């Protein structure tokens, strides 16, 4: 017969192969070969400690020497307040308008309370402040979704009244609320899927991944970025465009590797360990944002929880009350910009309005990268826009904070 | 409806996603970001030269001061000798037994001639010697396939005699032979496929890839391996197991990166530029050997030309004359081991019999990695066996040559 068809090479720009589940394993085996000795040593060095019980005792002993773990616990009063308004509204008291009013007040409190606490307390640490604010914004989004879902189901029951799974009002229990609050999802939904069992092997591999990547990220920072920042210490507040760009083009690639490591550390190790502990079963926190040949396709697959929340609690609910689809999309982007700014600035007390500018510039950049570049070159443009792009904003914040405190 | 299915994360060991055509583009864009400045500078520095015409004149002026380009040209007498025996055999003279005899003599000459020339001439360079021997072994394999194919087609015509495409005897022209000799394939076949046209853009990108990766590989060698070899210079001939392993475990990873760079440089840039110049259309010189969860699956997809030659001129032709399938497979491995040894040793005049040992150890290693490791862990085992594995043999050869001549 024949032995020579007419085909193309697999790496060729037009073959359509896309089966590279051996390049990720190559990255894994090379990372292990390079850092396994140090990881084993550091694990034996920092595993002999009894951190959890000693630290929780040292904290409960003095509930004023750690204000961030105090705010994390104080958010429970907002959780319980939302639950109480919801239960009263389900029984019948506090008619719909009053219920919406109370929930708006409670959510505005969830936001503007820890901002004031970390802006009017000087004994608090930036990392602790950031974790407090992140717990509170996650609680805010979760409670917004809780309110929306219970509103929908209650109005559905009321409409039906004029004529194993769980119906509307029988879900309002504290066990339900506190399984939802700790679940790896910002989208509330009755009858969350479940997994069969715990899979100890899986949880062990995930915790190993968390520890290994923590060590890797600390090494990256303390051996590639701190030395580079200390090479020429001048805050980005005053430097002109030339100098700020010349500094960022040297600080960008280590920043990008830290970003990728942190993506894998959170969105696949932390969330998967959580969702495995308490069987959650969805376990789809990202999609192929890496082979994303457009900016608008990157944001749809990066950080799936926040994105599906944005969709079905801010974009579709605003298209229902038809509001100029373009305007509602701009509103989605505006809310996300505000939240990125509020997360990065307030812990550092800075108000340069930079992460806001990045998230807003994501619109013209989307138009640009869509109209000009296409295919694999569009993908390379998206990667370039992630190397400098938006993460450089958080880099600028942390750098100008480190250059003024050490 | 629902918004939470029951799925798994894409990186999860059991999701079956395998669509990472964004990690290769990440590697590409990072390589460019890291080396584009130097590449542009070096290209402007070494593009002003007039290398081809000046060097070919300097050579034709003195056909004894460059014996490797003399052997490369002298192999044409073997090409023409095979063609002449074939044409006489097609017309009718030199009956089949005599024709097989003459071809065996001509092939044994193709092999044992340049070995003697590079072993009895001291004015020859190791790289030039290697390219001469590689041209001659490629010519040997191509002529073996030429003989086999014409034998098959001639016997087919003879059998049929007792009863646009190209028939058997009308292909024997010099244009056919010399399009086959320069084609990116060791497998002869009448009516090779063709491509529509030249695609100047494609050829330009391929030449750019060749130049960029040449610069990258030179940088790798001269800044990661020469310094490491010069850290402790002792040839592998005498050192015990402990010291040789301790040296190779420091020299292995740079060697592996050079290996990957050279794979992409040859099997996708050089061969594709060739097959694009002279429209060849097959352009399938490798397959997904990277996501190969077994050793026996790696060799079936690494270096497709040599492998399909091995199959349909040494394995199936030996199963036809049924010879204990296991024995024929061992014979395939033995021939490949001999050719790797003959390619790496003779240019360096060494005879340590190391690449032979590697290619032979590929059998028990195949059994091992197949029986023990499975799935993504089998793939990680294959990657580990490529980091130390067989390429360490060529590394040992080149190192023991460099440690005794500089
Ligand atoms: C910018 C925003 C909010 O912030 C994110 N913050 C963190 N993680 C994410 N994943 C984010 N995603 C986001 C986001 C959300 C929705 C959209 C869609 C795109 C599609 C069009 C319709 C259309 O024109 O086809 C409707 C609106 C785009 C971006
Ligand atoms: C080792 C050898 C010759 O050297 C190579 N040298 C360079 N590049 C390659 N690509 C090579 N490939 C090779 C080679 C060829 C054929 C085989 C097959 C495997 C399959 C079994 C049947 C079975 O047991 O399923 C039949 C024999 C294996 C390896």
């Amino acid at each position: 017969l024949r032995c020579h068809r007419l085909q193309d090479s697999l790496f060729s720009s037009d073959s359509g192969f896309s089966n590279y589940r051996g390049i990720l394993n190559w990255c894994v085996v090379m990372l292990i070969l390079s850092n396994a000795r140090l990881f084993l040593e550091n694990l034996i060095k920092y595993g002999i400690l009894v951190d959890p019980i000693q630290v929780v005792s040292l904290f409960l002993k003095d509930p004023y020497s750690w204000p961030a773990p105090c705010l994390v616990i104080a958010a429970n009063v907002f959780a319980v307040a939302a639950f109480q308004v919801e239960k009263r509204l389900a029984v019948g008291a506090l008619t719909e308008q009053a219920g919406l009013l109370l929930h708006v007040a409670n959510l505005a409190t969830i936001l503007c309370f820890p901002a004031a606490v970390v802006l009017l307390v000087e004994s608090i640490t930036p990392v602790g402040s950031l974790l407090a604010l992140m717990a509170h914004t996650i609680l805010f989004l979760k409670l917004f979704s809780y309110r929306d879902v219970n509103s929908w189901c209650r109005r559905a029951r009321a409409k039906a009244a004029s004529a194993h799974t769980v119906s509307y009002p029988d879900n309002l229990t504290y066990r339900d609320l506190y399984y939802f609050l700790f679940a790896p999802t910002l989208c509330y939904e009755l009858n969350f899927p479940r997994s069969p069992r715990i899979r100890k092997r899986f949880l062990l591999r995930r915790i190993l991944e968390m520890l290994f990547f923590t060590q890797l990220q600390v090494g990256l920072i303390q051996q590639w970025m701190v030395p580079t920042i200390q090479n020429s210490m001048k805050p980005f507040k005053d430097m002109d465009y030339s100098r700020i760009i010349e500094r960022l083009l040297k600080l960008a690639v280590p920043n990008h590797l830290i970003w990728l490591i942190f993506f894998y550390w959170l969105f696949h190790s932390c969330l998967n360990a959580v969702a495995e502990l308490m069987q959650f079963g969805d376990r789809e926190f990202y999609r192929d944002w890496w082979n994303s040949e457009s900016v608008t396709y990157f944001w749809q697959n990066w950080n799936i929880p926040v994105h599906k929340w944005c969709i079905r609690h801010f974009y579709k609910p605003m298209l229902r009350r038809g509001s100029s689809k373009w305007m509602a999309r701009t509103g989605v982007f505006l809310a996300s910009a505000f939240f990125h700014e509020y997360l990065v600035s307030v812990p550092l007390r800075m108000f340069r309005l930079w992460a806001f500018t990045g998230m807003m510039a994501q619109i013209p950049l989307a138009w640009f990268v869509g109209r000009f570049f296409q295919g694999n070159y569009g993908n390379a443009a998206v990667w370039l826009s992630l190397i400098i792009g938006q993460p450089i904003a958080v880099l600028m914040y942390v750098h100008d904070y480190y250059v003024l405190n050490y």
